């Protein structure tokens, strides 16, 4: 195919990060599901994802590790955090309140939704929680 024609991730360029992290943070906030504290916290990555993206961008290139290091990165985050919220016989809006900016974000940055990855990063979430792991040192 002369036109590859597939999504691309944000993480991709850092100006596509800024944007999609900017009205991502909106969406979930606008839900009104987490409070301003909830909200910073997940709101704080963005400026960390954002260092990365610079720090690695110095003297790094485009890299499948580098773009997995960064998803991970985000749904660990998000993964720590809901681990106080963790509890309750529902499990399927405190996670979808979040989830449900991604489908946003990309509207918002392109127009276009992409459920395609939009599941695969909820399993992300999932796989840290079940990996918990309680670390003796700390």
């Amino acid at each position: 195919g002369s036109h590859m024609a597939q999504a691309r991730s944000p993480w991709s360029d850092t100006a596509t990060a800024d944007a999609f992290i900017q009205n991502f943070l909106a969406a979930v906030s606008g839900s009104g599901a987490f409070t301003s504290d909830q909200l910073d916290d997940m709101s704080t990555i963005g400026d960390t994802i954002m260092s990365a993206m610079d720090k690695m961008a110095r003297s790094n290139k485009s890299s499948q590790h580098k773009l997995q290091a960064l998803n991970m990165a985000f749904a660990s985050s998000m993964a720590e955090i809901a681990a106080v919220e963790q509890g309750g016989m529902s499990m399927a809006v405190k996670t979808n309140a979040i989830v449900d900016g991604l489908n946003s974000a990309f509207y918002m940055t392109t127009g276009a939704a992409n459920p395609q990855f939009v599941n695969e990063m909820r399993s992300l979430i999932s796989m840290i929680s079940a990996a918990s792991a309680n670390e003796v040192s700390y």
